[PDB]
């Protein structure tokens, strides 16, 4: 199944956050209806945080996260989580080689903001 899409309400402010816990050097682009609005670059064994943004989730609200590692897509899980009905957090995990820890680059999603 297709992972790291999510439709956010239209034209609402997020916040996308990037950790990495990696060798590899992370790539993480997040695109607002199919178009680049913030990318992150960045390499951690540690959770580092590699980059943190507000963005505006436009007039359709989808929002994919993609991650790479010198060019190579990584494997994605993602899920969407609404708390009380009203806080959101969207999660993708990255895998970048075998080990299968999903936590090469971690990418949250969260709104409202404000
Ligand atoms: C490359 O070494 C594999 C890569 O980096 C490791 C340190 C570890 O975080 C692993 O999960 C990651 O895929
Ligand atoms: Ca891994
Ligand atoms: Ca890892
Ligand atoms: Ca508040």
């Amino acid at each position: 199944a297709t992972q790291g899409v999510f439709t956010l309400p239209a034209n609402t402010r997020f916040g996308v956050t990037a950790f990495a816990n990696s060798s590899g050097t992370q790539t993480v682009n997040v695109l607002v209806n199919n178009e680049t609005a913030a990318t992150f670059s960045g390499q951690s064994t540690n959770n580092a945080v590699i980059g943190t943004q507000v963005l505006n989730s436009g007039s359709s609200g989808k929002v994919q996260v993609q991650v790479s590692v010198n060019g190579r897509p990584s494997d994605l899980v993602s899920a969407q989580v609404i708390l009380t009905n009203e806080l959101n957090f969207a999660l993708v995990g990255s895998e970048d080689g075998t080990d299968n820890d999903y936590n090469d680059a971690v990418v949250v999603i969260n709104w409202p903001l404000g």
